[PDB]
């Protein structure tokens, strides 16, 4: 039943560290702020449960992975933590009290994750030894609470596991916050041969 063993688990709270860790520093460097990444939760994840895992209207960042790596790469944020980061890269402190979003909010949160996973998937290219390339960042809203609603095809069979990575992130000043991404098993057993084959090469 479950195809992903602990050492790719590990693997992927490591090169999380590492890739995420690498967005935190440039979004540090676009704000004034210090922010820190952690990696908390890796949970395997048949695909047709992985909508059930989210609640309410919550904001959905996907990039297509191209050469190197061939697969959908998700990111979940809730209002909450979209409503901070859009104020934050307005201009503002941060420390806002509404889960209202519009075009203008939605847009700043936007270049703010392209200039994240941007360097996410610069970090995991170098990381890995392989140069993985990125479509620009598409930001949709998506409501879990609608039943008619289906969360993006990470997988493309209900039965076909999926990796669910938990991430920490802590803004200088501000309260903690968490969001999540998903991945196929499929991307990470693939990760995985790229990974061990220089975990060999002592």
């Amino acid at each position: 039943a479950m195809v992903l063993t602990p050492e790719e688990k590990d693997m992927i709270g490591e090169i999380g560290n590492i890739a995420m860790g690498s967005a935190a520093t440039t979004l540090s460097m676009i704000l004034g702020r210090d922010i820190h990444i952690t990696v908390p939760t890796v949970r395997e994840e048949k695909m047709k449960n992985v909508k059930s895992d989210f609640s309410g209207e919550q904001v959905v960042v996907s990039v297509e992975y191209t050469e190197g790596l061939e697969g959908l790469n998700v990111l979940v944020l809730d209002k909450k933590l979209v409503a901070v980061i859009a104020d934050l890269m307005m201009g503002g402190s941060g420390e806002v009290e509404t889960e209202e979003l519009d075009e203008i909010k939605l847009s700043a949160v936007g270049e703010a994750m392209n200039q994240m996973m941007g360097s996410a998937a610069t970090s995991l290219s170098e990381l890995l030894g392989i140069t993985i390339n990125i479509s620009p960042p598409k930001v949709e809203i998506l409501n879990f609470d609608d039943p008619n609603t289906q969360f993006p095809p990470v997988t493309d069979n209900p039965e076909k596991d999926v990796a669910v990575v938990e991430f920490e992130m802590e803004i200088e000043g501000l309260p903690k916050s968490k969001f999540y991404q998903v991945i196929s098993a499929d991307l990470v057993k693939k990760m995985y041969e790229y990974f061990t084959k220089k975990q060999s090469e002592a």
